[PDB]
RNA sequence: GCGCGGAUAGCUCAGUCGGUAGAGCAGGGGAUUGAAAAUCCCCGUGUCCUUGGUUCGAUUCCGAGUCCGCGCAC
């Protein structure tokens, strides 16, 4: 039966939003924003700012497990930073092989799958054996020709599981190009679990994805902001969160403190989440207009909190 | 002169469809020391090369300019 992962989303799904979402969902796991590794062991404070859940045994307050993601190339430094992530409490570690476009990392590793093998292998070897080492890949740089070589590099590295985002790097976030079929081909070749990713917005689209890919584990990104209870919609075919409950969730958000807030976190992030929500809720367009021009946190917090959920 | 790619803190670098830039090192302060170094605590406010524009909001998108690297006009 079905696993649903919350995707890593740099600048969107930080610890606050992971707190808020996990409370009203049944996500099986969340991935952190990437920790960017070059050629040094990063200090403890970087891992704690990216993953505050490390001080709660790698769990959000409602209890959902969280896993730190690394983005980088050099095997020695991926290994040292992976070991630190798990020593700090991370429930395994994830390698990013999908980020666009320099120091090597993300999607660039997809041009030479040997680098995926070396990076992931060194990670697997530095992390205690029963903690998961996952890798998240796109299908290729500007084509899908190497997708089997990529998947095979991850498996031969000894990785626990592979998430496949069903697009090349050059295909971006374009909907017409999603290739759940290719995820399925990859799933049939590998012995390790393959988790499908891309263009899951609701129950029906998750059913289509699982039917076509053959996966019963999926990862959801953008759709998890559009519809804040998407995991339950997808798993149990519940209705999308009603608009008054979405507004209550945003109110809660405005009451969470962001560590190191340079002053405009809620201005930024309330407006950002609203731009996702208006793809789905007519009501989010009105609310976005009402807060559009508020340019400080006191003002936006006061306006969001003043909305009467009963009216 | 023409293409393509660059320009982020004193230096080396990080920076996901636009959401408010942060590590390491140097450096400054504390502890420590006879005084230092090393170690532990603290300092991360940059016209994001300059400029105009779009936008509620630009390192990011658009125009202009400069400088740098590569390969084509002397
Ligand atoms: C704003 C944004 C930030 C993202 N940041 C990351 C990231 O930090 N790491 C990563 O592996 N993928 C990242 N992704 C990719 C997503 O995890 C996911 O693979 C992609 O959005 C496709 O899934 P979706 O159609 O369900 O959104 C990001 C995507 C978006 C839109
Ligand atoms: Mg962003
Ligand atoms: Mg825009
Ligand atoms: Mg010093
Ligand atoms: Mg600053
Ligand atoms: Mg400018
Ligand atoms: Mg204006
Ligand atoms: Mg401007
Ligand atoms: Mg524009
Ligand atoms: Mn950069």
């Amino acid at each position: 039966s079905m696993r649903v992962l919350l995707a890593p989303m740099e600048g969107v799904l930080d610890s606050l939003v992971r707190e808020l979402l996990t409370e009203v969902n049944d996500y099986d796991l969340c991935i952190t924003e990437f920790v960017r590794v070059v050629d040094q062991l990063l200090p403890v404070k970087v891992f704690h700012r990216i993953c505050p859940e490390l001080q709660n045994a790698s769990r959000t307050p409602s209890g959902t497990l969280v896993r730190v993601q690394l983005l980088g190339q050099f095997p020695q430094w991926l290994a040292e930073n992976a070991a630190r992530a798990v020593e700090l409490g991370s429930w395994g570690v994830d390698l990013n092989c999908g980020a666009p476009s320099g120091s090597g990392g993300g999607a660039t590793l997809l041009k030479d799958p040997e680098l995926i093998y070396q990076g992931a292998k060194a990670m697997r070897e530095a992390v205690p054996a029963h903690l998961p080492v996952s890798v998240k890949v796109r299908l290729g740089w500007d084509s899908g020709e190497k997708k089997f070589e990529i998947a095979d590099a991850v498996q031969q590295a000894g990785a626990t599981e592979l998430v496949v985002h069903g697009r090349t790097k050059e295909q971006g976030y374009r909907a017409e190009h999603i290739d759940w079929q290719a995820i399925g081909d990859i799933r049939q070749r590998l012995n390790i679990p393959v988790i499908a990713n891309g263009e899951i917005w609701d129950w029906q689209s998750a059913q289509q994805c699982m039917a076509i890919s053959g996966c019963d584990a999926v990862m959801i990104g953008r759709g998890a902001l559009n519809i804040p209870n998407l995991s339950r919609v997808v798993k149990y075919n519940e209705p999308r969160m009603p608009w008054p409950e979405v507004v209550a969730l945003l109110q809660k958000y405005t009451r969470l403190e962001k560590q190191g807030d340079t002053g405009l976190y809620h201005v930024a992030r309330i407006k950002q989440w609203l731009s996702y929500l208006r793809k789905e809720y007519d009501e989010a367009t009105e609310l976005f207009q009402h807060v559009r021009v508020l340019n400080n946190s006191p003002d936006i917090a006061r306006a969001i909190q003043a909305i009467d959920i009963e009216k």
